């Protein structure tokens, strides 16, 4: 504890020797004084450029929070010393950091070298971040990330990626959220695509992905879950759940899984959300989510979508459907979703088509790779197969389930055999299996 | 503290040098002395005309609140100095401002130049306000302001403008608030017109415009949100949300958006609100909002209104009638159950589906918006041939209205723009012109811009 006080006193007195001795002895570089200032901070206010430099080289943090709450950069600007401001900025100081009073390094000092340094640091940071992010996106676009997991559905991936890129590059109106409606048969990756998109946007934030299941909303009064009860009713003080989640992460990705299962008057609450990204809870607080992304998944027109997809498979063949027939898909949606204004607010309608033979083979290969890696990681068993296995597994495909049919087929026909053999201790650790078309 | 006291003493002592030095240092000009007066106050009371002038030049407020609570104009009047009163009035002092005891500068003053200055200031304020407001309204009418943002809907613009202008010029009954109901198909500017009207009435004040998404009132019990819970119930200490909002701005513009999505027993709360502008919160406090403007929006009769736009198809040479409004009524009563609710609305405004020229105008407006955004953000100049709008309008969907055009333009132009921008094929200051095929191509001032490949 004495080391921190000694370092603070040395920094206040501009004692280079004492500051260096304390730092080399393990003294807290960001030591805090009882008055609320640190060694780097009091060095900054006292125009101790050398002390500030040595403290920064020792690991001083200039962004740590009357001048109460003013950081090291704030005090450097207060002294109107440009050398200290430049050194702190080179050390990672934020030129726009704020104190308890809200003052910033860009306000304390008069126009001059300090302002120039702060502005240049801010501009260079912003430009570097912009260029780096753009280059990263170019190098590894969203489409490749989705293709890592999603198989087929090229049109849907292209549409979603185009919309997302248009949003990220700033070429989007901020007055209206972006809304998607995923349509297609069951078990073809709609909610999977939504999950992948949410992960891409908010990879390191669970709060960034808000999931709803509209099976849990199959009656009119279920709207009270979204915004909570009005004043004087049970649960009022709680407030809306969806409103809470949106307030936590305004730019999150909201997924209304199986929206078709909602009562139609539950969708009415979505009008303001989809138009202006505005929603009011039971307490009257209004949530602004203009930059959020809304995804709705349903299979309302599944049969018609499959029939259309046959168009590609109806070709004389001597892949991409124009799908102007959406004019006759609209009546189905209107019949289910009874309000035209609801559909009008949807930016894009994404159609997922049934898998082709090659896509089915790819799915089977994906499943067998997953199982092989699981076996290697768990029991250290190598697992291998040929075309005959993929084709035999595909032959058991069911249209009504898609990827789920493939999963069940692989599990039943192959995984059961691996489990039975393992339980019989016929699989020594490190051994290799070929599935030599093990059938019938 | 020390600087404020020094400035106050200098103002009291008529010390020009001290007052100037303290003002230059940064002493608060409106600092309050322990006796209740400020620097300007005591400069006025001591007949320090020059000190009053210099304090006003420094930013002194003459209208700031036995001379307890007296304002600088009050002190100048009490000093019997006409110069101080004149200078304070020139600084915006109110001749009718009241002190703690309720005496105005026109009261304490002795007959003379003080009366002249105060009365001249008051009359000038009133007449200048009236004349300037009238001149601005005539020069730039609300109807011309709306036309900048709303395409078509001439009959709605004309009705709303006529009612608004009627209210502003005082030719309205103050007992009953003005109520509008907006009817028509989806995405044809109802809420847009409401927003523009609110912005016009209250230039920027957020409290001047009140939103209410009636879609959140699908059950009777939700009406409690208007007025709050009764005594003894959770949330009672908070009053009615709408009551609070209206109290903060009695003459606000209230928008009950999607009123047809409310439970019809919830609309019952609006009977007194629309008839007399009275609403009593859960705590028994009544809100007076007789001068507010209420706007409702719905698409209740929208098939029947859009079907009556077959009058555009009648081509007699080769707009809604009273008798149509008596076919649109049965539909209104079937939805909004009560004749006493409908009989409270001042005007029913009908918004019609766009004709082909209005679609072209909408497409041009959207393209102009995007061009302005591009030019401002990246200095990119954007141009389009006349045929671009013709191609784009084909994406129009009568069921969705303008937002269909919005989405079409976005999807099939802005996507290419963003793809090119990310590809860095749009150098700053470059000129980009859209050309017309069955699809849309972009030329970078002459050569065709090569479409990037996201899939690589
Ligand atoms: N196109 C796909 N490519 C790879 N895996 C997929 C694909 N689609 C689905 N899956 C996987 O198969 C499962 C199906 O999940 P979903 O994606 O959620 O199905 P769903 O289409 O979304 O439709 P429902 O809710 O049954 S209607 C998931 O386990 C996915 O991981
Ligand atoms: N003349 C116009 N008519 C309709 N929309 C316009 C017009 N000019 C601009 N717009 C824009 O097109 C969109 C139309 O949406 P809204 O203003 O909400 O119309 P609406 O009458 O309220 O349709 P509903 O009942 O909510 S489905 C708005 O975002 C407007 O800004
Ligand atoms: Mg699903
Ligand atoms: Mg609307």
């Amino acid at each position: 504890s004495n080391k921190d006080a000694a370092l603070l006193e040395a920094a206040r007195a501009n004692n280079m020797q004492e500051v260096s001795r304390l730092l080399s002895e393990g003294a807290d570089v960001n030591a805090k004084h009882r008055l609320g200032w640190t060694a780097l901070m009091v060095a900054a206010i006292n125009r101790n450029n050398s002390v500030v430099q040595v403290l920064l080289a020792a690991g001083a943090d200039p962004n740590l929070g009357s001048f109460k709450g003013c950081t090291a950069l704030h005090y450097a600007v207060l002294a109107d010393d440009y050398r200290t401001v430049k050194e702190l900025l080179d050390g990672g100081a934020n030129p726009l950091q704020r104190n308890e009073m809200g003052h910033t390094p860009l306000d304390y000092a008069r126009e001059g070298e300090v302002m120039k340094l702060l502005r240049t640091s801010e501009a260079k940071y912003q430009e570097k971040q912009r260029k780096r992010e753009a280059e990263e996106r170019r190098r590894f676009p969203l489409e490749q990330r989705l293709k890592e997991h999603i198989i087929g559905q090229e049109s849907a991936i292209a549409t979603v990626g185009a919309a997302i890129r248009r949003k990220e590059n700033g070429w989007y109106d901020e007055e209206h959220p972006l809304v998607f409606l995923f349509l297609g048969s069951s078990g073809i990756g709609k909610t999977e695509l939504a999950k992948q998109t949410a992960k891409y946007m908010h990879k390191d934030a669970k709060k960034g992905f808000i999931r709803l299941d509209m099976s849990e909303f199959q009656e009119r009064h279920e709207v009270a879950k979204f915004i909570g009860s009005p004043p004087g009713y049970v649960g009022h003080e709680e407030g809306g759940q969806l409103t809470k989640k949106l307030k936590q992460c305004p730019n999150a990705v909201v997924l209304f899984d199986e929206v078709d299962k909602a009562h139609p008057d539950v969708l009415t609450i979505m009008l303001q959300l989809f138009d202006e990204g505005r929603l009011t809870d039971g307490k009257g607080k209004t949530i602004d989510c203009k930059d959020a992304i809304f995804i709705m998944t349903s299979n309302v027109a599944s049969d018609e979508i499959a029939q259309h997809a046959l168009q590609l498979r109806q070709e004389a063949l001597e892949t991409i459907s124009k799908n102007f027939k959406e004019n006759v898909i609209r009546p189905i949606l209107k019949a289910h979703f009874r309000r035209d204004e609801f559909l009008g607010r949807i930016n894009e309608i994404v159609y997922f088509l049934p898998f082709c033979h090659s896509e089915l083979i790819q799915l089977v290969n994906k499943e067998l790779n997953f199982w092989a890696k699981r076996a290697k990681q768990r029991h250290n068993i190598t697992l291998l197969w040929d075309r005959e296995v993929a084709d035999v597994l595909v032959d058991g495909y069911n249209v009504h389930y898609g990827a789920r049919s493939i999963k069940h087929e692989v599990e039943r026909r192959v995984v059961n055999q691996l489990a039975a053999a393992y339980e019989q201790d016929l699989l020594p650790g490190g051994c290799t299996l070929r599935i030599t078309v093990e059938d019938s």
